[PDB]
């Protein structure tokens, strides 16, 4: 009944950049500072913030505190970005709490310097609605960056920087120690030397006891396993044989951190809730391994070579004698060869298709650069097809846009609206 509206907000969202905290300071500022309302925990770093983030989360809510969490970007829905007790929020107060900055941000938007960025709208979307349900935390996944980033207006906690990785990384890392704010402890799960350094001095200066993983905490991996990857943590406290469900070591250094992050708050916890709430996290299409129909799927976003190359490490980890199957779509602003080239000699069936994106071009030489490194090629141009096709685990990547489309699919059995967007 608000869906078209809720579309109609996605539409002035994404018709939307100067750097700086002003904007975000100031229409926070005229929404009444909804940001202040609450407890903060705040996650930043590379890669890992958004699991750590989730991890936190759910950690929390099993705890039964009400708990927003904030993230970026999304995959299949919007509405992923903003949760409440890890629930997306609801298409209908989208909507509300839209309709309720509409007149502040038709002000703002008067004027250029004013005008507040997608990120920061989002940003301040998130922190009024968390406001609006009376949240006892929020738990915030920085968008990019941090010192500038739209979440920074909070004074959380706990900072988190879960990695620094390549600006040198001397610069990209003093970006990302601008959310270390006073007396507020620092957690990270960054080993750079280089990295650390930067972060200590800050720390140092801001007189936030730092935490930093090997030398304050650690984990052991005991075994990994498909949905059942069990491991130690060394920190405050100490646990043995926690399992996560999600899947990939790196992860496991993931919970590290964001036990860590949960021991520097303060803030009571059981080792239920920890068992739970490690059980419970989800990155979608990070190394997502969903079961449907008997059917295994790994659906990974790598569009990097980057990316691919740690997708193909993942899979020797837990497909080593799996005959596998890939579909794979990738768009033309990507580095197509070099992203191939890291999937030769894994698949016995390779299977192109395209991304369902009106930004998807040249199908026509992805197919032949594939065609290039596997005797295989076919060419299933609807991705759902192309899933429905395969008998063997299938791993889809090459694009987060494909990943999270058929993710939708193979979840819900429908695609929704904001596709055609
Ligand atoms: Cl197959
Ligand atoms: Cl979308």
């Amino acid at each position: 009944h608000h869906h078209m509206a809720y579309l109609e907000v996605l539409r002035y969202l994404y018709h939307k950049v100067k750097p700086g905290l002003e904007r975000i300071s100031m229409l926070l500022s005229k929404l009444g500072n909804p940001h202040l309302e609450y407890k903060t925990i705040h996650i930043g770093g590379t890669n890992g913030k958004g699991s750590v983030a989730n991890m936190v989360s759910n950690i929390l809510v099993s705890q039964g505190y009400r708990v927003g969490s904030y993230y970026s970007p999304h995959l299949s829905t919007f509405r992923e970005r903003i949760r409440l007790n890890e629930e997306y929020i609801s298409e209908e107060d989208v909507v509300k709490i839209y309709e309720t900055m509409e007149p502040i941000l038709n002000e703002l938007d008067k004027e250029e310097i004013f005008s507040p960025s997608f990120f920061e709208v989002v940003t301040a979307m998130a922190f009024l609605y968390f406001a609006e349900k009376n949240v006892d935390i929020a738990v915030l996944e920085v968008g990019l960056g941090g010192r500038l980033d739209a979440t920074n207006v909070v004074f959380p906690l706990c900072s988190t920087i879960v990695t620094v990785d390549r600006y040198t990384i001397e610069q990209i890392a003093w970006e990302k120690s601008g959310i270390i704010k006073e007396r507020v402890p620092l957690v990270t799960g960054e080993r750079k030397r280089e990295a650390l350094k930067v972060m200590e001095d800050v720390a140092r200066k801001k007189s936030s006891r730092m935490y930093v993983i090997d030398k304050d905490f650690s984990v052991k991996v005991k075994s990994l396993k498909l949905h059942e990857n069990r491991f130690d943590y060394c920190g405050e406290n100490t646990f043995e044989d926690l399992v996560l469900t999600m899947n990939g070591p790196h992860q496991i250094e993931n919970a590290g951190v964001a036990l860590k992050t949960l021991e520097a708050t303060g803030l009571p916890l059981s080792e239920k809730a920890i068992r739970e709430g490690l059980k419970n996290a989800k990155n979608l299409g990070r190394f997502e391994i969903l079961e449907k129909n008997g059917k295994m799927y790994i659906l990974d976003g790598a569009h990097n070579p980057h990316g691919a190359e740690s997708l193909v490490r993942s899979l020797k980890l837990y497909f080593n004698g799996e005959p596998l199957s890939l579909v794979i779509g990738i768009l033309d602003d990507k580095n197509r060869e070099d992203i191939l080239r890291k999937y030769t000699g894994i698949f016995e069936r390779v299977i192109v298709t395209r991304v369902p994106s009106p930004r998807m071009k040249d199908m026509n030489s992805l197919v032949d650069m594939a065609k290039k490194f596997f005797k295989n090629v076919e060419v299933i141009e609807d991705p759902l097809e192309a899933i429905e096709s395969t008998e063997r685990a299938t791993v889809v990547t090459g694009s987060l846009f494909l990943v999270g489309y058929v993710r939708e699919f193979l979840t819900t059995g429908k695609i929704n609206e904001e596709w055609k967007l």
